[PDB]
């Protein structure tokens, strides 16, 4: 009960993932970005929530798990309790959110944030009401097996500015990538 958004890194050809993990080579600022972004609270004394599915939660290195200073909650309908050191196992993305208005959690959280994978996304955005979409455009083709869902550019504005959230083309490893921020309400 704060903001609903997806965050997501995609290649050219829109892949977010090979084998269990992200296409191109570790960019350790477009790391640095994703857990400030994710981890910074609004409000006083909130952390923030982060949804994943359990192909996302298990590609994320066991010593960063679960992801420091968030909620971590994990989406699975197989499972039967959260994986080890994940806070909350949900069996559908209305449940986590229904969640969120426990009074458990009610007080607790600030922002929501989506990091994959493609079927949670394709989801937050069909999902009403308004939603942003934080999307780090890496500038080269990377051979993927899974995809971030098309964006539908009659619902979703690209923004020309976003607070906190740089501009420029970034280059790291020789790989460019920049940083776009994309606003739904219906
Ligand atoms: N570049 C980037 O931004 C990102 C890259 N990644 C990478 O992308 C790929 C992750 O893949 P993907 O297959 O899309 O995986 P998810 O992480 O979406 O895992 C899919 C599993 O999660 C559960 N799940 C997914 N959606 C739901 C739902 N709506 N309700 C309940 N359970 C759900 C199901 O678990 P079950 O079968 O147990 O019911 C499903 O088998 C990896 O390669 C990963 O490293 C991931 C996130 C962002
Ligand atoms: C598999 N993967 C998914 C992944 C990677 N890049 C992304 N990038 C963005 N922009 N959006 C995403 N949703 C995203 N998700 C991972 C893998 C590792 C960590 C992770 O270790 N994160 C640390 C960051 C520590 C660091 O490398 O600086 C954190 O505290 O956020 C997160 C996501």
């Amino acid at each position: 009960v704060g903001s609903l958004n997806c965050i997501v890194a995609v290649s050219q050809n829109m892949g977010i993932g090979k084998n269990g993990d992200y296409p191109w080579p570790p960019l350790r600022n477009e790391f640095r970005y994703f857990q400030r972004m994710t981890t910074t609270s609004s409000v006083e004394g909130k952390q923030n929530l982060v949804i994943m599915g359990k192909k996302t939660w298990f590609s994320i290195p066991e010593k960063n798990r679960p992801l420091k200073g968030r909620i971590n909650l994990v989406l699975s309908r197989e499972l039967k309790e959260p994986p080890q050191g994940a806070h909350f196992l949900s069996r559908s993305l209305d449940d986590a959110l229904k969640l969120t208005e426990q009074p458990e959690l009610a007080n607790k959280v600030d922002m929501v944030w989506i990091v994959g994978g493609s079927s949670v996304y394709k989801e937050a955005m069909n999902h009403p009401g308004h939603l942003k979409l934080f999307v780090t455009r890496i500038m080269q083709d990377f051979e993927s097996d899974t995809f971030f869902p098309e964006i539908d550019l009659e619902k979703y504005k690209l923004l020309p500015e976003y607070p906190g959230v740089l501009s420029d083309v970034q280059e790291e490893k020789g790989i460019k990538y920049k940083f776009e921020v994309y606003e739904k309400n219906d």
